[PDB]
């Protein structure tokens, strides 16, 4: 049986890349990080392929961090037979404001105009200074729960004071803020299915992975298109773009999981969050603020020897020091774990003697997600 994986789409371009998944692992299914994380907690590959249930589910992406119920309930039900869960950063990313508005001019959004565009209170293209556009913005959001929306609404949580309202940390942007979505605005599923919609109709604009955000890396430069972020005209200060080199040194500046906490899988995702707020970092003053992690979600045990080497086998490649991905990680508009977090994460997970390690013959003796 085929190790089976999938999930989040704001990644799903990168581990569908020839290479990048390594032996005995099935193409990687893009459903969304709400739909990846069930389909983990509960073996359900359903979430995978609707009507398709002759197949376990082995890993997930997602870029929505396990809540505190979705771990404890895996704890209880699960772990006792299948091992402890591991949840891991894979890569960072930039969040792109692209956008379906044509003109020469650039649209640089100050963050206090992307927080109005997203509450509503911000609704004509007017509205954006320099924009050289005018009439109205139709806002696009994702229908279901995503982890490109949990990313985006950490960043409106701790910089859109001003509102009449406030914004939620959420997977589901339609509650997103308290008071509401902005009139007109257009559900979407997926991060193509967003991106189909925005040009579906003038005037839309939308929260989006740097990779779908453009047909081409060069073209999340261009502002036409895909918005700056970070304008203060009162300082004569322009925004920047989300290029994955706008967000690189803020991502390697993210401390790796603190040693005495590596038994926890929530001490592994860094978020960002609130400025002066202990166990968040906060949104960088340089380059492009908009950016997180995308992560990946596996077991530590497999009931099937082969399936356990396989496993090994990509995180040997995927935090390899050579021989690793990080290429592929550049072409899809993210950026690589510094080569610190890639010697962290093996430490645990892949270092034999370590009582989280994939395979550990004491600890996974006997136990393991099941083949059949
Ligand atoms: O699809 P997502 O990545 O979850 O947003």
């Amino acid at each position: 049986m085929d190790i089976n994986g999938g999930g989040a789409t704001l990644p799903q371009a990168l581990y569908q890349t020839s290479g990048v998944l390594t032996a005995g692992f099935a193409q990687y299914i893009g459903v969304g990080s709400g739909n990846g994380k069930a389909a983990f907690l509960n073996n359900d590959y359903t979430k995978f392929q609707a009507g398709v249930t002759n197949k376990n589910v082995h890993w997930a992406g997602s870029d929505s961090k396990l809540s505190a119920t979705e771990l404890s309930t895996y704890a209880s039900a699960k772990q006792p037979t299948w091992g402890k869960l591991i949840q891991v950063p894979s890569v960072g990313t930039s969040v792109a404001i692209p956008f379906n508005k044509s003109g020469s001019a650039a649209v640089d959004l100050s963050v206090q105009e992307l927080c109005g565009v997203f509450s509503g209170r911000i609704n004509t293209w007017d509205g954006i200074s320099g924009s050289g556009r005018t009439g109205p913005i139709v806002v696009v959001y994702r229908s279901e729960s995503s982890g490109t929306t949990e990313l985006f609404t950490r960043f409106l949580n701790a910089k859109c004071n001003a509102e009449t309202g406030n914004f939620a940390v959420t997977t589901t942007f339609g509650t997103s803020f308290s008071g509401g979505l902005p009139a007109g605005a257009v559900a979407a599923t997926g991060s193509q299915g967003v991106m189909t919609a925005l040009a579906a109709g003038d005037g839309r604009i939308t929260y989006m992975s740097p990779d779908f955000a453009a047909p081409t890396l060069a073209g999340l430069d261009d502002a036409t298109k895909v918005a700056r972020v970070g304008k203060n005209v009162a300082t004569n200060t322009q925004g920047v773009s989300p290029a994955a080199a706008n967000v690189s040194a803020a991502i390697g500046a993210v401390p790796v999981p603190a040693a005495a906490d590596r038994s926890n899988p929530d001490a592994w995702v860094p978020v960002f969050g609130p400025d002066n707020t202990a166990g968040v970092q906060p949104y960088p003053t340089s380059g492009y603020p908009i950016l997180g992690f995308t992560n990946l979600i596996f077991s530590q045990c497999y009931a099937d020897a082969t399936q356990t080497t396989q496993v090994r086998d990509f995180f040997t490649k995927h935090y390899g020091a050579s021989n690793n991905n990080d290429a592929a990680i550049t072409a899809n508009a993210f950026v690589p774990l510094p080569t610190a977090w890639k010697a962290t994460v093996r430490a645990s997970f892949l270092t034999a003697s370590n009582a989280l390690s994939i395979g550990n013959t004491n600890v996974c003796n006997g136990i393991g997600r099941p083949l059949l």
